């Protein structure tokens, strides 16, 4: 349950994405892969990425993290009401993809750090407050309908 305060924070943040969403996308799939190695392993078409450098050449990686962003942004721009956004999601992330939980948690904490590394003195206490609920909800949401299919 966000305010309307902390979704204008959530939408004025995510103003910074979309002036890049190519290369926001880039990074957080990065940080993602780099800093939790065994993420790689559900990609078939990144698993061959051995070190950030051919990460960072990747057009493909590039596309991948604009469809992810542009996905993400599409359930923020909700503002919580993304039933319909995210049910498809949470189907293909339990179903065919096999998605746990906890990568969710982990790809959160990289928006966050891919937030302040991109724009260092930039992204306030509170702009932060905002948009860590907002991946809270949107993590919660999909873990509601995993617990409908028994998936772990
Ligand atoms: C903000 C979080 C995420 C969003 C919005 C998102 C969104 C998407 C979308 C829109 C697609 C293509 C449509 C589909 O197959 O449903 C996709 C595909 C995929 N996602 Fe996610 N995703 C997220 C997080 C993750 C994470 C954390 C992982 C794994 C660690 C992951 C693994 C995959 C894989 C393996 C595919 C298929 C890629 C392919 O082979 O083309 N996703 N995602």
């Amino acid at each position: 349950g966000l305010s309307d305060g902390e979704w204008q924070q959530v939408l004025n943040v995510w103003g910074k994405v979309e002036a890049d969403i190519a290369g926001h996308g880039q990074e957080v799939l990065i940080r993602l892969f780099t800093g939790h190695p065994e993420t790689l392993e559900k990609f078939d078409k990144f698993k061959h990425l051995k070190t950030e450098a051919e990460m960072k050449a990747s057009e493909d990686l590039k596309k991948h993290g604009t469809v992810v962003l542009t996905a993400l942004g599409g359930i923020l721009k909700k503002k919580g009401h993304h039933e319909a956004e995210l049910k498809p999601l949470a189907q293909s992330h339990a179903t065919k993809h096999k998605i746990p939980i906890k990568y969710l948690e982990f790809i959160s904490d990289a928006i966050i750090h891919v937030l302040h590394s991109k724009h260092p003195g930039d992204f306030g206490a509170d702009a932060q407050g905002a948009m860590t609920k907002a991946l809270e909800l949107f993590r919660n949401d999909i873990a509601a309908k995993y617990k409908e299919l028994g998936f772990q």
